[PDB]
């Protein structure tokens, strides 16, 4: 594939994290929003009750991984920059391995809807999904025993 790549990630720092999806990061030299690409974090105020399932979990694990990860890099896709709202439409990689490929890998978040061109790491994140899926974590841990009836 190519001979050293065509793709490269930058250098950022953590500024403000806000929810699982969306996250405040220094880059350019600039406060920027980063919407994690391909990728759809549970809503926790549909429920008033306080969330029983997962609601305080994909937030917990933003901010730790950020907080954490000394080495976060971002890397833009080669499609659009910033949706319609400013919102830094990329991926990000925490101590060198993709934020987003480990909530998903993690049964924390969902793929997001596809839409091209962004589809670059599409397949890598049905591959991750599809293992929370096979390990029933948090979300696909719904099996009671399903053995016959």
């Amino acid at each position: 594939a190519t001979s050293t790549k065509k793709l490269h990630k930058e250098p950022a720092t953590l500024i403000k994290a806000i929810d699982g999806d969306t996250v405040k990061l220094m880059y350019k030299g600039q406060p920027m929003t980063f919407r994690l690409l391909l990728v759809d974090t549970p809503e926790t105020k549909h429920p008033k009750k306080g969330v029983e399932k997962y609601g305080p979990e994909a937030s917990a694990f933003t901010k730790k991984m950020v907080e954490n990860a000394k080495k976060i890099e971002v890397e833009f896709d080669k499609g659009q920059r910033t949706d319609k709202y400013g919102r830094g439409l990329a991926y990000i990689y925490a101590d060198g391995k993709m934020v987003n490929e480990a909530l998903v890998r993690q049964g924390l978040a969902k793929v997001a809807y596809v839409y091209k061109p962004n589809n670059t790491h599409e397949q890598l994140l049905r591959k991750s999904e599809a293992q929370a899926k096979k390990e029933k974590l948090n979300i696909w841990s719904e099996d009671n025993a399903d053995s016959g009836q």
